[PDB]
């Protein structure tokens, strides 16, 4: 019935209180281990619970990244606390996800509407903008962790758990993110990949967004390579560096249907790059054509409700190129 804890704040200083939940049902299962979601009795406040065995032999990364997180596309951690150790982050709930809502559209053969499309990619952008400010790379950029609210059209990322801070010379693990979404330089095995993945990652939503499918299915590698090739064409000897059958690049405005617009395929293009360092930034692909209607002052959303917060962007986040902000902060702000 109702579960009162002792947790931590996400936020501010180390002083815990009692919190007090009810309503708690399982919404996920994972290597991880669980997501709930509960009801805070105080306030009746949806949270969703991640359950993770804890390593003891030291402090757990996801939760460290986490508790300096403060952005409004990134899901926010309420509480932690410990409950064979247990820690359990306590997130706001959100709910829906891109994965369920693109599946929606496909299944009744439609394709989610631009302006979603738009709203959804500039917001992921933005929460990208501000993790790599810290040096962070999420490194697992896919459909289901991309937190929706479809009656605000607010996108918040989350699960940080294969989140980290990528330093210059050091060596990572080149088995992280998700079939579909792996940039191709992890696919190759390198171990000194940069927080452009994440881009590639964020691009391979975009294009699954106005396909209605993904764009590089395979169960291997090897099959996804291929489909990489036959849409990207056969990387050169440099490009390959920078990160078989010989193939000739398929024009871009050919891959996706007629109705597409070029703004949208101009961004696919300059994210799915195979030199990583050619990729847009997340900051620079905010400032895209593609998402100047965002930018409008008459823009609303279907439903009738004003666009969500798109343009309290912070000096840490325009950190990696401060002049954009003429352009990623309209008059109308
Ligand atoms: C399913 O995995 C996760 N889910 C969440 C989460 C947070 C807030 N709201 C939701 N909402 C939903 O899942 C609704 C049902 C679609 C999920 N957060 C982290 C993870 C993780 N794996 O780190």
């Amino acid at each position: 019935k109702v579960t009162t804890v002792v947790a931590t704040p996400g936020q501010g200083p180390d002083r815990p209180q009692e919190v007090s939940y009810t309503d708690t049902k399982v919404i996920g299962n994972g290597s991880f281990g669980v997501v709930y979601q509960a009801k805070l009795c105080d306030s009746g406040e949806l949270v969703a619970i991640k359950k993770v065995l804890q390593d003891k032999r030291f402090k757990n990364r996801e939760l460290q990244i986490m508790r300096k997180l403060d952005h409004c596309n990134i899901v926010r951690l309420r509480y932690f606390f410990y409950s064979e150790v247990y820690l359990n982050l306590v997130l706001d709930y959100v709910p829906e996800t891109v994965y369920r809502v693109a599946r929606h559209y496909s299944r009744a053969k439609q394709t989610l509407p631009v302006i979603y499309v738009k709203l959804y990619m500039y917001q992921l952008f933005r929460s990208l903008a501000y993790i790599h400010s810290f040096g962070i790379c999420h490194r697992d950029i896919k459909p289901q962790n991309l937190l929706l609210d479809p009656d605000t059209a607010v996108l918040k990322l989350c699960d940080f758990g294969s989140a980290k801070q990528l330093v210059r010379g050091e060596p990572n693990v080149s088995y992280i993110c998700s079939r579909y979404y792996r940039a191709p330089e992890l696919i190759f095995g390198a171990t000194d990949y940069t927080s452009s993945i994440d881009v590639w990652s964020a691009g391979c939503v975009l294009a699954e967004l106005l396909l209605g499918q993904p764009i590089f299915p395979g169960d291997s590698g090897v099959d996804q390579l291929v489909e990489i090739i036959k849409v990207l064409g056969t990387p050169t000897r440099e490009q390959i560096r920078e990160m078989f059958p010989q193939i000739k690049a398929h024009p871009w405005t050919k891959v996706f249907r007629p109705r597409t617009p070029p703004e949208a395929i101009a961004l696919c293009s300059r994210l799915l790059e195979y030199t990583p360092t050619a990729r847009l930034t997340p900051l620079e692909a905010c400032a895209h054509s593609f998402f100047d209607e965002l930018r409008d002052p008459n823009v609303k959303l279907p439903n009738g409700r004003d666009t969500p917060a798109l343009f309290n962007f912070t000096t840490q986040e325009l950190s990696s190129n401060p002049p954009l902000a003429t352009i990623l902060i309209p008059p109308h702000a």
